C-alpha cells in the first residue's frame, strides 16, 4: 500500500534506517526451545554453536502459568550468552493477546541490540504487520537500538493465506515467512491431527486396486515460495511434529527444500542435523554462481554462459548464494571443500 | 468491496436482516431429486429421513418440456413434508436461461420460508452475485419471507475460479461454494475420466521395468477453494462424482476433499448417500487418538508426547475440530455415537 | 487494466485494428530453429510441413556473435518460405538487453506481415506488455502491418507467475503463455534434475508398518501449470509447456507433455526432431469433445435459441464455443490420421 | 482491507465491543487547552459546562520542554472533573514522536473511562490507523476500559488526503476528520500563510473593457468537498478545524459557515469568543429537524415503506432522521430558544 | 503498481540507477522554443541564461513538413551551447504518432547526456509510462547515458486526469505533470474563452430591492483540476505546473492565472513568447516582505515547537514548517536569480 517514496523512511525519529536488501547469512535451521526451563537455558550456548539460527519461544507450547517466565528466561540467557556467528530470533504471543505488549517491549528494551527477527504469530493481514512495524519503531527509538529488527510472520490462518501478497508487502521489516501446519490446518479445517508429512487417507486409487498417496502442502509451499520470493523474502518450514520418525522428518524437510524453502525449524536436538544437511546450499548451484561473479567481475554488462544471457539480476541472485556458502563453508570443512573454500 | 456499514443493511424495505454468521448443522450430504418425476416425489418424505440436505434440481438433467412441471414438481413437495432437521435446498436455472426468473419468484412466492438455501448454477463472478441478492431481497419483502435465503455458488468455470475471492466476499447471503468438476474441467480443457482424475497423470521414475506414480489433477482446484472459503466463513463442497458404478473411487475422492476441509459432497445415486455421510465424517481412530490430545492438554496450553509425536496449542485446536464435529454428528446419528464417545 | 473502451482501439495511427478473439489454427506443437544457421535455413520449408508452429529463436543458446546473424537469417527465411497452414512466430531477445530494439524493429520492418506471434522472454508484470503492445503498434504502423502481431508471454519468474492475472489482462494483443521450467525453477530455487522439469526425491513417504517404506513421487509443477491453465483460460488465452530439455528421453518427455494436455495445455515447444511426433500424439483433440460439440452445432442450426444435449442446457455461448473445438479438429483431422480415423471432419 | 465478517471483532480479548454506529450527541464546536498552564487547568469546570466537546492538546502550540507537563496536566484534569454531557478528547503527539507512547498508555490507564475520542495529527495512510487501533486494544483490555475508545484523524497532509478513502475505512474505532489547514497548506506547498481564510490574491480576473474587476475564491472547496464526501460515505463526521484570527469574529463566522454550508458537523474553537460563534453556525437547521420529526411519524416501527411530501423513506433514511432528531433534543436541553423552535 | 524492491532497479543492462529522489533546481519558468527556425537556434545560447528551463518543442505548432527539421534543428543546438544552470528539456510528439520514435531515438543516441526531462503528450495512463521508461532504458544502455533522463507527463485527456495517481506511481523516471488546458477542456467538452477561463462562468445573486442589474461573481474554471493535480503530484513526490497561457498578449490575466496556480501549489509555467518569462519567473518566486517575515518566524522559535507572537500575529510549529518551505525555496532561487539574491539577503 506504502509508496516506495515513503516506503523506506524509518516509522519513528531515531530509528534506524530501514534496510533495502535483507541480510545474508545461514538460516537452515531454527531451533526453538522453551526459555522458561533452567536445565535447557544451561546448555544453551553449547547448543548455540550447533545452530544457524536460534529462537525463543513463547507463545504456543508455553504453559499460561509459564509466561511471565519465559520471558524472563529468555531476557536472561540473552543477556548473557554472545551467540557469535548464530542468528537469534524470538516468537512472541499473538497480536490479541494480555502478554505481546510487554513481550515485545521488554525484550527491546533489555536485548534489542541482540535481535537479529522477531516472529509474530497468527498473522492475518497487513494490518498486524502495520502495528508491529510502528511499535518496533518506537521503541527502538527509546532506547536507541541501532538494527533494525525485522518481522518474521507465521502463515498459520486461512485468512493469512489470502493476504499473503499484502503481508509480504507490508514493511521494509519483512524477513519471510513460516509454515505453520498445525495452527492452518485447524483454521482451515483440514481433518488431521498431524503435524507435517503425509496422510494414509490423501490418495489417488488406481483404475481396477493400488493407491497412491499425495502430498498435503503441494498448493501452499508453491504459494508460500512464489510470494516470498516475489518480495525478496525467504520462505521455510516450520514444525515436524513426529519427533520420532527422523525418516519421514527427513522427507518433509527435503520436499519443502525442493520447492524452495530456505530452512525448517527443529524442535528437538536430533533434528538439527536433518535440517543442516537438507538445507545446505546445492554444489552444482554454487559453483555456476561462481562463473557468473567471474564473468562479470564487477557486476555490470551482458555476459553469456552456456548460451544463456546473464543480467544484473542474476549477478545479484548468484552473490547472495556465494556469500551465504563462503558463511556455511566457515563453520563445517566437509561443505568448504565441495564449496571450493 | 460493499463497506462494513452497508455490507449488513437489508437490501429491500421489508426484507429480513442479514445474517452475520451461518447456521450449525451437519451438511455432510447433498441429495439432489428431480421434482418432476412423481415417483421420485412420493418417496421424498422417507428419504428426507437419511440425508444431511435434500437438493430440488431444476437445471441439469431436466428436460426443456418438464421445467414448469419440476417448479410445480419441487413446491408441492416443500408444501407437503416436514424435513425437521433436514434442510431443503434448491438449485434453479441459471442466470442467463429463459426459466430463471419465474424459478425464483414461484418458490418465494410460495415456499419462501421453508427453503433455506439456493444454489445458482454458473456463478462467473460478484456481479451474479449481485442480481440474485437484490431480486431476492425484493421478493423476499413483497412476501414477508422470514429469514433470508442463502446463495451457494456452483463453480463450473474457469472465470469462477478465478473471481472466488469477489465471489465469496459479494453477499452476506454467501453460504459456500460447489465444486462442479465435470463442468469446470471442460471449462479448463482438462481430461478427465466424469468429475474424477484420470489414470494418465503421473510422475515416471527415473531410467527394465519404470514405475510410474499417479497424481490428483484436482490438488490446487479444491486447495485454493477451501483457503478462499474459510477465509470468508464459508463452506466448499465436493459437488458431483459421476462415477456411479465405481464406488472404492466415489470413497476416495470424497475422503480427499474431507481431508483438505470439504464439508459435504452431492450423492447423484442412493449408493452415494452412506458413502458422503461415512466419509465426511471423522474416522472413528482418528477421533479417539484426537480424544488423547484434548486430554493431555485441558486448558489447551502447554506441551505433550503422545507416541513419540509433539503437542501444544495448535494440535489442540485440531482435535477440537475433529472431536467436535463428530459429537455434532453422533446426535443425529445414534449409531456412530456407539463408535465413539457417548 | 484499460477500460474496455479503450482497450481496442489502435495504439498507433495507421495500425491495424486490434484482435477480440483469438485467431484458431492448430498449436500442439512449437518447433524452434536457429536461424543463424544455414543448412537448418535450408531444411525450413520441408520441416514447416511437420510442425503446426515454426519459431525462429534469436535467445538462449544463440551466441552473442550470432545475434545479428540469427535476426537476419530469420527475415531471410521469413520472407521467401510460403508457410502454409503453419503457423510462423519468432521469439526476440529479453526486454532488458541490448538486442531487442533492433531485434523487433527490423522483423516488423522487413516480414511484418508473415508473423504471427512474438514471443517475449521473461515477463515479469504488465509494463512490459505495455512496452511491447505500443512499440509494435507504433512499427506496424510505419510498415502498414494489415493484422496485429500477437504477444506470446515466457514465465521465469516468480514475480511473474506472481502478476499473471495483471499479465494475462494487460493487451488485446496477449495470446497465451508458455512456462519455462529451467529458468522458473532456478527463479524460485526450486531443485529440478535434468534440464529443469522434474525431481524424484519429491515425495511422500509411507507410515510405518515390514522395514520398506513406500515413498510416492510427487509432481513439482502442479501450482505452476494449474494457476497457468486457469488465469489463460479466464482471458480467453492458451497455456503451453515450454522447452523439455531431456532430449534423450522420450518416454519422460511424453509423461510431461501429457501431464500439462491432462490439466489442459494447448501444445508444447520441441527442441529436436524426436519431440515432433510425440507432442503431436499427445496434445491431438479428444474424440468425445470433438463429438458432444458436433451434437451442439447441429442442434441450434443458426446458433440461436436454448436446447439442451445430454441433459446440459446449450445457448449462443456454448455455440460460440462448440464451433471452435470442431473447427480445431478439422484442422488438426487435416494432419492427423488417427484423430481423420476416429472422428473424421 | 478488512472483511466486514471480521471488521466488527475486537483486537484484544478483553477490550469493549466496537461499536456499529456513532454516538449521537452535539458536536458543533470542539474547544482545544493547553493543559500545562495552571490557570487554564483551573478554569476548565467552567468552560466545560459551556462547550459540546473540550479536547486537550499535546501537539502543536505546545514546547518541546512542556511535553511531559501537558501529558500530567491532562491527566490532573481529567480525574478531576466531572464532564456531565460535555465530551472529552485528546490530540495526542505525531506517531513518529518520542511523547506518543506514553502519551497513549498513560491516558489510557489512568483515565480512559472517561475518554471518549483520541485525536491523531499528521495521519498518512491507512497503517497509522492499524497501529493505533490494536494498541488501544490491548491497552483497553489490561486496563478493562468498557467502552471502546473512537479515533478522529487529523488531515495535515498531501498523503492522507490521496489515501482519505482508505483512512476512513480502516477500523470500526474511525470517529471522524479534521482540516488542519495551516499544516495542508505546508504539505502541500500551498503558498499562503493565513490559518483557515480566503487569500487576497486567489480569484478571477474579468476581461478587458476601465478596471477589471477581481473576484475572490475559496482556496479550501476541493479540500473540504472531498473530505465530506468520504466522510459522510462512511458513516462518519467531518469537521473544521482552527480558525486563527481570533480577533476577526466576521471572518471566522464566514468561514464557520462556509464548511457548515458543506456538510461539515462543528469547528473547533482556540479562544472563549469562538465558542458562541461555533455553537451558533453549527445548529442544526429548523426545516431539517422539523422535516425529520415527520419521517419519524410516517414510520412508528423504523421498518416497511413511508413516502414523506413526494419521496419515498426507508431504513437508512429512518436512521439519519433519527439521528437528527435526538442531536436536536440533546441541543435543546441546554439552549431554551432552540427548543421552541426544534418544537420540543 | 511495481513493487518498491524492484521499483528502483534498472530496467536495461548497462542502464543508468533510477534516482531515488528528484533533483531540486528552480522550475519557475518552462520556456518553449521551435528548433526549425534558425533566428530562434542563433539567439539560444542568450535566451538559456534568462530562464530556469528551456525546453525544445517538437509537437504542437510544428507543421509536419517541419518535423525532422525541428527534430534535427533541436540536435543542433543542443550539441553546440553550454546550458550551465538552465535545465535542457524536449517535448516529442505524442506515442501514437509516426515521428515519436524517432524523435526519442535520435537525441538520446546524440544529446542524451545533455536532456534532463522528457515531456510526453497526452498521457492517458500508467501504460504510457512504461511504454517510455523502457524505450528510454535501451537507448540509454545503447549510448551508455550516465545519469537517467525524467519523464513530463501532459494531461490532455479525462482519462488522463482519472488515472492521475496510477500515471504519478508508475516510474521512478517520473518528473511531474503539466496542464494543456486547451486540450484537456476540448477532451472533457469544457468551453473556454482563451485554456483560459470563461466569463459567463459564475454565481447569479439573488434579486435586491433597489438594484438595476444582479451581480454577477465569476467562478474559476480550473479549481478542481489544479488541486487535484497538487495533490497527486505531492503526495509521489513529484512537481505540478500550469502549462501553455495561450492568449499571449494578455499579460495581466497571464499573471492572474500563474499566481493561482502558484498559491495552490504548483511549482511554475510554461511560457510561449518572450514576454511571458519576466511574469513566470516573479510569480513562481516567493513574495520579498513573505521570505523577509518567514526568516523572522524560523529564528522566533528556534526548535520549531510551541508558539510566539510575530508582528501581532500569532505563531506556531504549523507555521513554523510554512515559514522553512517559503525560505528553501528563496535560497534555492537565489542561487539562481540575482536580484532576488540581493531582495532575499540571507
Amino acid at each position: 500500500m506504502k509508496l516506495p517514496i515513503h516506503f523506506y523512511k524509518p516509522l519513528a525519529a531515531g530509528a534506524p534506517q530501514p534496510i533495502r536488501e535483507l541480510p545474508v547469512r545461514p538460516e537452515r535451521v531454527i531451533h526453538f526451545f522453551p526459555p522458561h526451563v533452567e536445565k535447557i537455558r544451561a546448555r544453551i550456548p553449547e547448543v548455540a554453536k550447533q545452530v544457524d539460527v536460534l529462537c525463543g519461544n513463547l507463545e504456543d507450547a508455553i504453559p499460561i502459568d509459564a509466561k511471565e517466565a519465559a520471558r524472563a528466561g529468555f531476557i536472561e540467557v540473552a543477556r548473557n550468552t554472545d551467540f557469535g556467528d548464530t542468528a537469534l530470533w524470538v516468537r512472541v504471543n499473538a497480536l490479541n493477546s494480555p502478554w505481546v505488549l510487554d513481550d515485545i517491549a521488554d525484550i527491546v528494551a533489555t536485548v534489542g541490540n541482540k535481535l537479529d527477527v522477531m516472529m509474530i504469530p497468527k498473522v492475518e493481514g497487513p494490518w498486524d504487520i502495520h502495528f508491529v512495524d510502528q511499535y518496533l519503531a518506537l521503541l527502538e527509538a527509546k532506547h536507541q537500538i541501532q538494527k533494525p529488527i525485522l518481522i518474521h510472520a507465521l502463515l498459520e490462518t486461512a485468512q493469512g493465506m489470502m493476504n499473503l501478497e499484502a503481508i509480504a508487502g507490508a514493511s521494509p521489516r519483512m524477513h519471510g515467512f513460516s509454515l505453520g501446519p498445525a495452527d492452518l490446518a485447524a483454521s482451515r479445517g483440514m481433518k488431521t491431527t498431524r503435524v507435517g508429512g503425509g496422510h494414509p487417507f490423501y490418495g489417488v486409487l488406481a483404475d481396477p486396486r493400488p493407491f497412491y498417496q499425495q502430498d498435503l502442502w503441494h498448493y501452499t509451499i508453491a504459494r508460500m515460495v512464489d510470494v516470498a520470493v516475489a518480495h525478496g523474502l525467504r520462505a521455510f518450514y516450520g514444525p515436524f511434529g513426529d519427533i520420532k520418525d527422523e525418516a519421514a522428518c527427513e522427507a518433509q524437510f527435503r520436499n519443502a527444500f525442493l520447492l524452495g524453502c530456505t530452512g525448517a525449524w527443529s524442535l528437538a536436538p536430533n533434528q538439527i542435523p536433518i535440517a543442516k544437511r537438507v538445507f545446505s546450499p546445492d554444489v552444482n548451484e554454487v559453483l555456476f554462481a561462481k562463473r557468473i561473479l567471474d564473468a562479470m567481475p564487477d557486476g555490470s554488462g551482458v555476459a553469456m554462459i552456456d548460451g544463456k544471457m546473464q543480467d544484473d539480476a542474476t549477478w545479484k541472485q548468484a552473490k547472495v548464494i556465494v556469500d551465504l556458502a563462503r558463511m556455511i563453508a566457515k563453520k563445517d570443512p566437509e561443505l568448504a571443500q565441495a564449496y571450493g573454500f
